[PDB]
């Protein structure tokens, strides 16, 4: 019996628990086990488990990890081995027996005969151990906290610099326990005269400190008590840290939000890094500073900036919003910023070592001895009239916005500790920003209510910033007062690149939040689309700055310009959101690397392509798409509707020659949809057929003229016949009016009682006679569909045995729906389709509608998948359906079996629906529809995806995730596994009869992350975009004939808000549009052509 | 400003100057070029320009000018002027030019130099413990490879136990895409020794530095970021990352196809430098997190000759298992990793061996023969 | 041999490039002009069997995919290329019964599907014979003659000790080591 530190454990205990790996493992690597106390330095005996494998097995590193969790499960924490042994074999006797005792003795040293000569090795394999816990128990370079990592470094002979690293993993906010550490860490190293300074930074690269711990102020604080902890604990911390004598830099290397920025003010210097970002978001939570914010913030901003200075301060308590590291810098928030290959952390340790050989000469020393002087004089009234900047006129748009939102007892509560401070001193402040703080949290109508709104999503927004206000009043009288001066070049003005000089100001078309509310003004294109002045963008290195003659006029803008179903500014903190997505523009300015490249230059005429992605990430070259992808103008902050715009190198294409200016920057988004839709999704071949949505317009069109083009018989969907002859003009074999009286009430959803579902799918035998009234009895082998919820059951519906769908969009709702084909096929055959490769997570439902133990299906797809070599796991619907798996021997295979009915037992609210539960429409009841999504992700994918997740990690899939589903026809949770897949190339995969019965799913989960359904006679594959190859190819194809740019509808551009209304009431006066903002002719063919135009007019 | 400062400086250069041309012509440097020249066959050349150079000092531009001219009029038709230099530069047979004068190493003063860098805080010592973050980046380093004779500029190519020399060189800074690391061990591929010996190509002939650094490949700790890669927020000051060693224009719109068909290019080898050196700079998608459960001497040995081996396995041939494979040299390096792959993939591996001892190495890692 | 007589090894490959593959590049070229390809360089080319073209034909398909193919018999007859051409520019030899394709190194997203399958165990890390920073010439001569004393080679920059597994490691032991 060991004693591991005061508890006492059995070493047979610990021994049974790692031996168990045999019983649930036919195949570990363990064969004996011998379990041993070893002298510990503070444990005072630590357990050892020495193991002997089995025959040609090694003891891998995730095994000994497996091993450890074992007896974690088994026994307990406490009887945990430090380290696991591998020995070749154990002393045996004359018998076989072990010899404990001379492994006891040769571990403990003592004094151990009759047995072989195994026990060299073992004192072999002690002696090594011995010396790495000697290294561990005597190293002083790493002090090693819960949330925290000091490392120590030599920079004189007696004088150390320390590094005190934040790490809570998902963004170090600071909670309780985090507090209680950076006290102890503060006030031991000030008393150590071992070091001559400190270095704060947080680990990671997205976040130096982004708050106190929110949840826990939500949950775990219920008195005053509890709340006046954490600024009580919080600020000792920072007061500790201000009032060292030692000079302590902060080293901001990502954003420092809330307690962060509190943390970071405390300090005696701060530099940090270009990306990161700053502010005080308190007041969204119905809170406010409350780890000296209201103090320390006013106070260092007042000092430099004066009256200014104070005011500049209390725009970021009360607004709350964030500001970029130039913003922080000017403001004098932060002292340096790390540009170039300079890091925050390296630029802090340069600035120790220059303290430490110059001493109070250096820049670090001056800067410590200032900040003395500032920290004291806080401490005493300030001498700046509050009341008076108070009057000033925006931030009395705050506190009206306030009341608005809620927040004006939050703000009321800041001031007070703000006016506190500045009038009775800073200690004062202080202790009232700390008391007030502890009484916000535990406010019913304060904490409370605020965390519980942005945690569940439902804050009102913040006011816009400052330099945000967008007033329609302003907007013309500001438009003439720049361009008469030379700030702002009228629309259509000529560029001549690397001559006229780049204006700082320009013109745009977009949305502009509330200036009195800071919502976004979103609402229909004709009406609320506005042209708004807005800043010239700077390129980054690898960017360029284009001026734009053209610009794409796209459906995607329409659902920014209109906040459906996703806001555009969830994605980034600007105050402004504008589209565009392609177009035509010349090259005003390139960054470094994109000079370094080559291949473009200052004055080229190209077109925009829309995608933007990692380029230097690793996986690129998998596919661009696949790397941090994102659609410039619909899902970044900045768009092509405008004067100048900034884009990545691989945006910028060269058009084809034989292209006029108008078709050049046209096309790009939508026949480059069209092209990975066709040529790399469906990869369509001559001789099939085909069905192709709206194929008299925009994407449908294109894809129509596309497939005829490579040898289809494609027929279009139309509502109108004016629009089928017009289809019918481009060679298609014919076309169908989804409006025509005799099959127009069939075009919906398929209904939830299976049995209207099955009559629903007669109503559709019209339509298919159509079709195939039309394709000499066939139907289609191919099919491409945006149309969405309204459309794609009746387009599935018309493929053919064998067929696959395509599809990049759902304009009528995201909640699809079909009826199954008829078809069966073998799960091997099927995993054969999806081309299941060794290695690769599966997930397989089984007992999938029933609670009766046998399924002989599913025990047949698990067959298929292990003979594959699948890394398995199994979901039944009951614990019976479990056990019953437990005694058929597939420990080989599956890496885990849950069922359903456990987890209900263990979450409350954890809910496994019979299909995808439908939502409101988010054109009628967009609150009640974001509500729905959550809850889905909350109660069904985030608890499913997690029991599933611990039993699918791995080494190569750390994160446990799916990357096939073998899905069951007998139920319908299609939504559920196609949110589970991995994305980019997920697989979900049929292989029972499907017929007769309905199945549902969310359409941008196929689409936007582009996976793979597999069916036993069908296909769908959803398709997004293009990435920049796929560009290069487009218009090869287009100059060398292949493929067809539509002639864009030009319009002028104070008629962009009128055609983006016109695509969506699908009043379209032509193909697609486009806007033109300084083509000063139609029918011009070169850049030399563009240019002489313009001095002609001029 | 500009143009008036200018046209005052034209109409001094019409009067003779007032330095010294002969002195500065004593410099041991400027020296060491003429030699060059003689050894090139440039001497005459040489001459010529000296005439002008010296003529125009010392009786104004103009009557320098007009001299220039006639020596290089008369230079061209020269036949052993232009009409040998020529005619060489186009067959690729032109003579090298000397080294510039921050390029000249010389054998016998390394080690001084060496040691004295590390008197001062501009070189670190080879092994020393190096902490990101913290430890200063020394201007200097140490590496090996090959550089150009300072006497004549030839690249001194050879065998590598008697020619690939250690160096003192800079420390490269890296670039808003690239980050700077420090080397903890280096992979030793074959293509080190193709472009130290100089067969069947010249690393020369693909920059235009006076020193090559072979190495492909290794273990490291990020030392540095360029803006870029701080905003990419993948890698980290401080990260322990094995290098890859291809390189491409990843600003290309063709990175989608394959970075391989976009201006592709193994550092080490058809680059300046190499990992064969202390510090190193690289591209952004060169670094990568090693498999937890490697050793670091693992952990830098592998990405050259395993990563072609996949390539050429799983995406070339696309090897199904089963079947059978014949691999050469499969008892070292990249046939050995094949040999290996193609077993564990499931395929009936025979492998290629120079010796009995190698053939029991490979059928002892799961081939039906040798 | 570009060893024995690296010289003239040169002169033969510009030769070469210079009446052969130039003067037809170029003849090709003007009849393949496009809009889609300006350069005019095949994509592909159909070899016949009863020539030993193969070299100009590798040589002039595009780079990087570039296809050759036979369809006639080949059975007694001898064909010949220049290595560096298929292999460094991943050219593709399809003929009725066999094929050669070309391959050169990987791109930096292979090497994450390959560290996946290392981290999986689907591949094996060799464990290399480690040398000091003063034995790289040896080990690179080593190679050169055929005398390797062990699988593969690795160069020791700074690492401390043998064995170690993480960064924390390493640092500890340069600290102690002083
Ligand atoms: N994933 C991507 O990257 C991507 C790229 C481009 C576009 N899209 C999306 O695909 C859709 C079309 O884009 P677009 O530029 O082609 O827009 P568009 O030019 O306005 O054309 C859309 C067509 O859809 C048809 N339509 C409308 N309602 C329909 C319904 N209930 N049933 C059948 N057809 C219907 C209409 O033709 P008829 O009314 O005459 O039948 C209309 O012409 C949009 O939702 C867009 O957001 C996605
Ligand atoms: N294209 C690329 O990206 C790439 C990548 C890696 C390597 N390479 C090249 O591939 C070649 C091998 O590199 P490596 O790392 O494997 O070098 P290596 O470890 O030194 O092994 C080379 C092997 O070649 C065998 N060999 C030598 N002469 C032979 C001959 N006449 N016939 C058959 N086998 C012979 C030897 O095995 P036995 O004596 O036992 O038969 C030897 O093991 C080099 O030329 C290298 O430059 C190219």
């Amino acid at each position: 019996v060991i004693n591991v530190s005061g508890h006492r454990i059995g070493t047979e205990e610990i021994e049974g628990a790692i031996l168990r790996d045999k019983a649930l493992d036919p195949n570990s690597p363990v064969g004996n086990v011998i379990v041993i106390g070893a002298p510990h330095s503070q444990k005072g005996v630590t357990p050892i488990a020495f193991v002997t494998p089995v025959e040609g097995r090694r003891l891998t590193q995730d095994d000994k990890r497996r091993l450890t969790d074992l007896v974690r499960t088994e026994k307990g924490a406490v009887a945990v081995p430090q380290d696991f042994i591998e020995l070749s074999e154990f002393p045996e006797t004359r018998s076989g027996k072990y010899m404990r005792r001379m492994v006891r003795a040769v571990v403990e040293g003592g004094e151990v005969l009759r047995n072989p000569e195994s026990l060299d090795e073992l004192a072999r394999a002690v002696d090594g151990w011995k010396r790495r816990q000697s290294l561990s128990d005597t190293q002083a370079l790493f002090e090693r906290y819960r949330f925290f990592t000091i490392q120590y470094n030599l920079v004189a002979p007696g004088k150390r610099v320390a590094t005190v690293t934040v790490k809570n993993p998902p963004v170090n906010a600071l909670n309780e326990r985090a507090l209680d550490e950076l006290v102890i860490i503060a006030e031991h190293l000030a008393r150590k005269d071992d070091v001559a300074a400190v270095v704060f930074t947080g680990s990671g690269t997205a976040s130096f400190v982004a708050g106190a711990d929110i949840r826990q102020m939500l949950e775990e604080v219920n008195s005053v008590e509890e709340a006046k902890a954490l600024p009580d604990n919080a600020q000792l911390a920072f007061r500790t840290i201000e009032e060292m004598d030692k000079p302590c830099i902060a080293a901001i290397q990502g954003v420092a939000l809330g307690g962060g920025m509190e943390f970071a003010l405390a300090c005696h210097y701060r530099v940090a890094e270009p990306k990161a970002r700053f502010g005080q978001p308190e007041i969204n939570l119905r809170l406010l500073p409350g780890y000296g914010g209201t103090q320390r913030l006013p106070r260092l901003l007042a000092d430099g900036g004066g009256e200014t200075g104070l005011r500049d301060a209390l725009d970021l308590i009360l607004g709350g919003r964030a500001i970029d590291a130039d913003a922080a810098l000017a403001v004098g928030a932060v002292d340096a910023l790390a540009d170039g290959s300079d890091n925050a952390l390296s630029h802090a340790h340069a600035m120790v070592r220059e303290f430490v050989r110059s001493g109070d000469d250096s820049a670090l020393g001056k800067a410590f001895a200032a900040r003395k002087t500032q920290t004291q004089s806080w401490h005493e009234p300030a001498s700046i009239d509050l009341d008076a900047v108070l009057e000033d006129e925006f931030l009395q748009r705050i506190l009206n916005q306030l009341e608005w939102a809620g927040r004006d007892k939050a703000g009321e509560r800041a001031l007070d500790a703000v006016r506190t401070g500045w009038t009775q001193g800073m200690t004062a402040g202080l202790e009232c920003e700390a008391q007030r703080f502890a009484e916000a949290i535990i406010d019913p109508e304060g904490g409370k209510t605020g965390i519980q709104q942005f945690m569940d999503k439902q804050s009102p927004p913040l006011p816009v910033r400052r330099d945000g206000v967008w007033e329609d009043d302003q907007h013309e009288a500001t438009k003439t007062a720049l361009i008469e001066a030379g700030d702002l070049l009228p629309l259509g003005a000529p560029f001549y690149p690397g001559v006229t000089a780049i204006p700082p100001k320009q013109l745009a078309f977009g949305i502009a939040r509330d200036p009195d509310t800071g919502a976004p003004r979103f609402g229909p294109p004709e009406t609320h689309e506005r042209e708004l002045v807005v800043n010239t963008p700077k390129p980054g290195a690898n960017e360029a700055l284009i001026y734009l003659l053209s610009s794409e006029v796209n459906f995607n803008d329409i659902w920014a310009l209109t906040g459906i179903p996703v806001s555009p500014f969830d994605a980034h903190d600007e105050d402004v959101q504008i589209t565009g997505s392609g177009g035509l523009a010349l090259v005003a300015a390139l960054g470094s690397e994109l000079k370094e490249e080559g291949r473009l230059q200052v004055g080229d005429l190209v077109s925009v392509y829309s995608g933007t992605s990692e380029l230097l990430s690793p996986l690129a070259g998998d596919d661009p798409m696949y790397a941090g992808f994102a659609i410039q103008g619909y899902e970044t902050k900045t768009g092509s509707h405008a004067q100048f715009l900034t884009v990545q190198g691989p945006q910028l294409h060269r058009p084809p020659a034989d292209l006029t200016l108008e078709q050049a920057g046209a096309y790009t988004l939508n026949l480059g949809t069209v092209a990975r839709c066709l040529f790399t999704t469906l990869e369509i071949q001559a001789g099939k057929t085909a069905f192709v949505e709206g194929s008299a317009t925009g994407t449908g069109l294109d894809a129509l003229k596309s497939s005829v083009r490579t040898g289809l018989a494609v027929t279009g969907l139309v509502s109108s016949e004016d629009r089928a002859e017009f289809v019918k003009s481009h060679g298609s074999v014919g076309a169908i009016n989804r409006k025509d009286p005799e099959i127009a009430d069939c075009f919906t959803p398929v209904p939830d009682d299976p049995d209207e579902a099955r009559q629903w799918e007669a109503d559709g035998e019209k339509l298919l006679d159509a079709y195939r009234e039309t394709n000499g009895g066939k139907l289609a082998d191919y099919v491409v569909s945006h149309a969405g919820e309204r459309a794609f059951p009746r387009s599935f519906q018309l493929l053919a045995e064998g067929g696959r769908l395509a599809f990049y969009g759902a304009s009528s709702g995201y909640h699809f729906s079909f009826m199954g084909k008829g078809g069966e096929a073998r799960p091997d055959e099927m995993l054969a389709r999806a081309n299941l490769r060794g290695g690769e997570s599966v997930l397989l439902y089984y007992g999938p509608g029933s609670h009766e133990l046998a399924d002989e299906k599913g025990l047949e797809m698990v067959e298929a998948a292990r003979l594959m070599k699948a890394r398995m796991v199994i979901v039944t619907t009951s614990d019976g359906q479990r056990e019953f798996l437990q005694s058929l021997g597939l420990e080989d295979a599956v890496e885990g079996i849950v069922s359903i009915e456990g987890l209900k037992r263990r979450l409350s609210d954890f809910h496994w629906p019979d299909t995808l539960p439908r939502l409101p429409d988010a054109r009628t009841d967009i609150e009640n529809f974001k509500i729905g999504v959550r809850a889905y992700q909350q109660n069904t994918m985030k608890p499913f995806g997690t029991a599933v997740g611990k039993l699918l990690r791995s080494p190569g899939n750390p994160r446990g995730v799916p990357d096939l589903v073998i899905e069951r026809a007998g139920q319908d949770t299609l939504g559920v596994s196609t949110s589970l897949v991995k994305p980019f190339g997920g697989r979900v995969i049929y292989a029972e009869e499907m017929a007769g019965r309905r199945y549902t799913f969310y359409a941008p989960q196929v689409w936007t992350r582009q996976r793979r359904i597999y069916m036993p006679s069908a296909e769908i594959f959803g398709t997004h975009l293009c990435n920049a190859y796929e560009v290069t190819m487009m218009n090869e194809m287009v100059a060398a004939g292949l493929l067809d740019v539509t002639e864009p509808t030009m319009v002028p551009w104070e008629g962009l808000p009128e055609a983006h209304q016109a695509m969506w009431d699908n009043r379209h006066s032509g193909a697609t549009y486009v806007v033109n903002h300084a083509l000063p002719a139609m029918g011009l063919t070169t850049k030399d052509e563009l240019l002489e135009y313009w001095v002609a007019a001029q």
